[PDB]
């Protein structure tokens, strides 16, 4: 069969590739992991943010979020803060270390698009199709 | 910003989702992992195959293949065979256990496409765009 025609292989590999790249080009210089990277991405866009947003923007399950963020805190990448008004609410803050990394990975979703000869219309459609895959369940 | 517009998030999540689904719907019934699944996918299409093909169809690095296949062997999912003609050549065979799973996951790349309301043309383009992302480096 044609595996280029196999979405299962296409998705797996696309992501796999993009992670591979970044893992070498940057992640190691700072000891990051793709998801951690995504979190910072969210934080670089929004100074302090509610943990619930991280859980939303990523395929996070129960008690998978808390751990991830705990690790990032241990490594001074983010600072967590629990509300005094409702103690089950938690916010996330950028740290200076994570503020530093900003210039290196903030442009990411495009270093990609450019390195993939993807047009403005193509990217919009890719994200569109991927969207369908995402909510597909 | 719009994260739906963020390829980085789109790719990550798409795959993440598709794996999530299958991990629950099937993988557990047999104790599989996405890549292992991909390998079987290749084997279901080709009775015995050269390990080099697995390394090719997946983003496999050095000594990442050997381990993966070793595990699959330990669990009677595949049977490895080393050539007597050139001892660094190795072939992979389906086992009865893995032959059994065939009906459950052989259709996969489409259970997906269908569950994602993706047309024949859309799928072709998704795979196409993803292709660009893949060789993007």
């Amino acid at each position: 069969m044609n595996l280029k025609e196999q979405l299962c292989f296409s998705l797996y590999n696309a992501q796999r590739q993009v992670n591979r790249y970044y893992s070498n080009k940057v992640f190691k210089k700072y000891n990051l992991t793709y998801p951690q990277f995504l979190v910072l991405t969210i934080l670089w866009d929004e100074s302090p943010v509610n943990v619930k947003k991280v859980v939303t923007e990523l395929a996070l399950d129960t008690g998978t979020v808390s751990p991830l963020l705990k690790r990032m805190e241990q490594v001074d990448l983010i600072k967590r803060e629990r509300s005094e008004v409702d103690q089950r609410e938690v916010f996330i803050h950028l740290t200076d270390k994570s503020e530093t990394i900003r210039p290196e990975l903030s442009n990411a979703s495009d270093k990609v698009a450019s390195a993939s000869s993807l047009s403005q219309d193509e990217v919009k459609e890719l994200n569109r199709l991927l969207g369908k895959v995402i909510h597909a369940f």
